[PDB]
């Protein structure tokens, strides 16, 4: 019927995201008129994309706009990512007013993150950091930063130049440091399956390269049944052809970091991915996942 509509939250960072994907949408078919319908979710697990789910299931939209990192590991029936749009800086930021680096920050100081993985890497490294909770949007997130509140904070490279606040990275810290959550960089667009007028339509948003390294990523994530909030690391990079996977399961005080890795072709992406996470629960990671889960533990 030539009209799309998006599903998307509220926050500035989310509107931005929806722009991106209608001025592609544009750009590909002249003809299409696209509507936001704008949402709100508990995240305002899964609690961040459930609200949109429902708005895809009962019609009261076409195609739902996520941060791949955000996106769940299992879906409704009926339901499913169907393209992945071309990656950004999938980096952690190191955000300070005061201090120009993590190895400048004295004993003692305040870090603030709610995130287990950026946690644990964290405490592996410096134990004399305090790391503390940190919720909300870029934009207040940033201003609990200004009112003195943390010393310093870590958000994703991708979110503040997407916001135009790219000043505020003090430093991009290579993934060897900080080990990125799956799909972090790319957005990801969820639809009804069986709507092949939609996913036809979509076709041309999706980037092919970037398809292949966060389907390695996800069937790792898939297979620890992680979700957006554990403490897991899981980064691919397309290297001279191949996939090289990185993944690692950390205790959240960093005292125990479980690593491994896997290189091969593109098309074995997912298989890679659920051997890696094999070997890592065989390795403790099932121990450490079961005391964050809290009795519920991997298969
Ligand atoms: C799963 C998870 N979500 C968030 C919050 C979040 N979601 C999207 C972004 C923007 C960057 C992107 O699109 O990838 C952000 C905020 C950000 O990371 O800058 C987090 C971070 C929680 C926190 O640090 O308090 C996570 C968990 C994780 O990254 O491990």
């Amino acid at each position: 019927d030539n009209v799309l509509r998006i599903a998307t939250r509220q926050s500035p960072l989310a509107l931005w995201q929806a722009h991106y994907v209608k001025d592609k949408l544009m750009a590909s078919h002249p003809g299409l008129v696209v509507e936001l319908v704008p949402m709100v979710t508990r995240g305002d697990k899964g609690l961040f994309v459930k609200e949109l789910e429902v708005a895809l299931l009962e019609n009261r939209a076409d195609i739902a706009v996520h941060s791949m990192k955000d996106v769940p590991v299992e879906f409704p029936q009926g339901l499913g990512l169907v393209t992945i749009c071309e990656r950004e800086d999938p980096r952690d930021a190191f955000v300070s007013n005061n201090y120009d680096s993590l190895d400048a920050l004295p004993a003692g100081s305040i870090v603030g993150t709610s995130s287990l993985r950026r946690q644990c890497q964290l405490a592996e490294r410096r134990p004399d950091l305090i790391i503390r909770s940190l919720r909300g949007n870029v934009g207040t997130r940033l201003s609990k930063l200004d009112n003195g509140e943390y010393d310093a904070i870590i958000l994703a490279v991708a979110g503040l130049k997407r916001l135009g606040l790219e000043s505020r990275i003090r430093a991009a810290l290579p993934p060897e440091i900080s080990l990125p959550a799956v799909g972090q960089g790319a957005v990801g667009i969820e639809c009804r399956l069986d709507d092949s007028r939609t996913r036809e339509l979509l076709a041309a948003l999706n980037h092919h390269e970037t398809a292949l390294r966060v389907t390695a990523e996800r069937a790792m994530n898939t297979r620890l049944e992680g979700g957006c909030q554990v403490p897991i690391g899981s980064y691919a990079e397309l290297i001279d052809g191949e996939i090289w996977l990185r993944a690692l399961v950390g205790a959240p005080d960093g005292s125990q970091i479980i690593r491994g890795e896997r290189r091969g072709a593109p098309q074995d992406a997912e298989q890679m991915g659920i051997s890696l996470a094999e070997e890592l629960l065989n390795n403790g990671a099932r121990e450490i996942l079961a005391e964050v889960y809290n009795g519920d533990a991997p298969a």
